[PDB]
């Protein structure tokens, strides 16, 4: 409704580059996790980006 896609994007963008450094300094265990919400956040992103 009030049309701020860019505003929001920005949040997910930034959740996502955090993740990402997170990631390289993660264990095992808690990798595929990680891995698992990317791919989900990634999915987000596309969907505000369209």
């Amino acid at each position: 409704q009030t049309n701020q896609f860019s505003k929001y994007w920005k949040e997910v963008d930034m959740k996502i580059k955090g993740l990402l450094d997170k990631l390289n300094k993660s264990s095992d265990n808690v990798k595929k996790k990680i891995e698992a919400l990317l791919v989900e956040y990634l999915h987000f992103n596309n969907v505000i980006g369209q």
